[PDB]
């Protein structure tokens, strides 16, 4: 499938890279990455745990500080610490390394490093991968803008950078899917930086 | 072929995208997007129903409106109401599934949603579709920008991005051409916002 | 290969496409595509007839003109009238049609109608072909940003968009070579709207 | 592997293609590329010689000076003179010719010509090569983005694009790597122009 598929087809693991209270004052859209990790986690509970699973990582938090206490996680969310870039850890493998997790929704800090690096652990593993740009960022945009682009070179291999209100819609696939009504609401939220 | 093919080689559909009246005052370049399903309705006419559909659709019309008056739909236009976010309901592929109809012309709004998702469906159909990016529009810049840029990576399998101007003298070859005559005024007509 | 071959190992022919009188006031950047179209006469005529052939069409120059006055044909250039948007129309296939003439360096007007369709059907022939994008333009600027996106999408297949600069470097690939000496000055001369 | 390996998978090279006295002042951004320049000094320092080699080109030194004095060249540099264009001169393919020199970080003057035909020339010999665009630099802005963006179509193939910062969390992987607390500092310095 070059797109997402329906969130009934497949099970989606929303992976929250990273969005710790240090990189806020430091990634010039830290509001809007924060922004879509609440819209993902309105979409998971929407979705239940049938179909979504929400995944944390926090980078060294003793140094960098807890994920960011403006974004409201779902009661269910894992939350894991780790020094590797990538959030592929062996705490994290358990919840995606299983055939029904085949695409993960992705985004956060750095988008050049462990977005990055995640992205590409990810295809590794098989799985489809699909960027939220709208919620990732750099310290510098350069370093975001180019990584952005040597994703968007991956889209053969399952890889693709899309938006989260493009993401929600491609889960649902039509208006009348028995959730949409609930999820509609998210949309109408405006991001707090233009895109 | 890797450019749409001569119009008498195969048939061409046009698919208009939900060009609504509620979009109309959200998406900044509706006025474009009304001009271009406008050149395609005069293109369309010209070429005659040996060679072309034009096949409209409205989501939820009872919420978000009729197409906009402002568009002049070919009197044997195909207008259809869906919920589905493509375009590829079942009133809808007794006009595509048929092995002639080789090529579709894709337009509207939004370009992240129901546009993207149509490219995606008619890709599974193993058709060629064209994008007219100057026909194409979302509420948010970033969407818009971010789906194109998607669709872009899919050249390898069948759907580019085109504009409107580079699809009508794709889809003819040679100002000699027996429509040519009928077809140049089409392209002196200036879009009323400028690309 | 992925770039042009040095010129010795194949014959390299230099497509100008329709840079006529009428498109001179219509086509924002036209004074760099004529800028483009004497630095590679000027290449041209320093690699002789053994490495280069010089092929110029003019579309309906009735009603569009003759090529540009301020061009410096080389005094071998081969110049034809054409109605087809593709340069390759028979009188120009025993020029090019060669096992010898493998890559073809084209530019001019307009990038998404005569210049896209010739690199679609080089491509057909199994020719590489090198767009210069400097010396490239369209009426609008959407017409030819689009069309070259097109265009970069197809390296896959042997077409490339490179500019003028970077060629005349890829055909020499050596400051050693007998003819840098006679072509650096070219490169020294300057655009007449900065790139 | 589609990003750059840890740096004891293999052997890395570090291209600086001619970041020489003459072009620092007619590429924009030449003060970059001495500090990309300066920062993969450093990297392949803690690296050792183990792990890290550092190859310096200068295009005809005697006309166009030494490598920048801005520079600190590392001791075991080893720094050749040249005519070709690409890097892959007779005196430097001994130390790359080497199947445990898997990949190669490419960056310097001008990316159109000498940057571009290194990798493509490393391309052919079977080599990762990632270029570090934010070390890059031509005297046109268009000269160079053309060419990074001819480079990022090459993905497929092994070459790809990336920013300094980026590829030095590449090699790392992880905050507990034995050098990352060596490294780090590296991190912290800010470009002179912003990216």
């Amino acid at each position: 499938s070059r797109l997402l598929k329906h969130y009934g087809s497949c099970k989606t693991a929303f992976f929250c890279c990273d969005i710790q209270e240090k990189f806020m004052g430091r990634i010039a859209n830290s509001a809007n990455c924060v922004f879509v990790a609440n819209r993902f986690a309105g979409l998971h509970t929407a979705l239940g745990t049938a179909h979504s699973v929400y995944i944390v990582t926090e980078q060294y938090p003793k140094g960098l500080g807890a994920t960011s206490a403006d974004i409201r996680l779902p009661p269910d969310a894992h939350v894991f610490s780790k020094k590797r870039f990538a959030m592929l850890v062996p705490q994290v493998m358990p919840l995606v390394d299983l055939p029904e997790v085949e695409q993960v929704v992705l985004w956060g800090f750095e988008t050049h490093v462990c977005i990055l690096q995640t992205a590409a652990a990810l295809l590794d593993m098989k799985k489809k991968v699909v960027i939220a740009v709208d919620g990732c960022g750099s310290q510098s945009q350069g370093d975001h803008c180019t990584a952005i682009q040597l994703m968007q070179s991956w889209s053969g291999d399952g890889c693709y950078i899309s938006t989260s209100e493009s993401i929600l819609m491609q889960l649902l696939k039509d208006a009348s899917d028995p959730v949409f009504k609930t999820i509609a609401p998210l949309m109408k939220q405006t991001h707090p930086i233009r895109i």
